């Protein structure tokens, strides 16, 4: 019915509205602007960004394997 629920600890995304077909740069990489590969692709710690292993910069070779894995646009060295 009605738009209620004031109670609410949540949210949606906005540059796609939240769903596959709706390319996002967020969502997925933002340096192509791909949304294919989601094995590939690398979450942020920080913003939550997932970027591919084939267009950070510098790039990678393949998927890391540390404790953890922050964008290049996050890292501030
Ligand atoms: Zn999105
Ligand atoms: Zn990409
Ligand atoms: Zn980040």
């Amino acid at each position: 019915g009605s738009s209620g629920s004031s109670g609410r600890n949540d949210t949606e995304c906005d540059l796609c509205g939240g769903d596959p077909e709706k390319k996002c740069h967020s969502c997925s990489c933002r340096v192509c602007g791909g949304k294919h590969e989601p094995n590939m692709q690398l979450l942020c710690d920080e913003c939550n960004v997932a970027y591919h292993i084939y267009c950070l910069n510098p790039p990678l070779d393949k998927v890391p394997e540390e404790e953890y894995w922050y964008c290049p646009s996050c890292k501030t060295d």
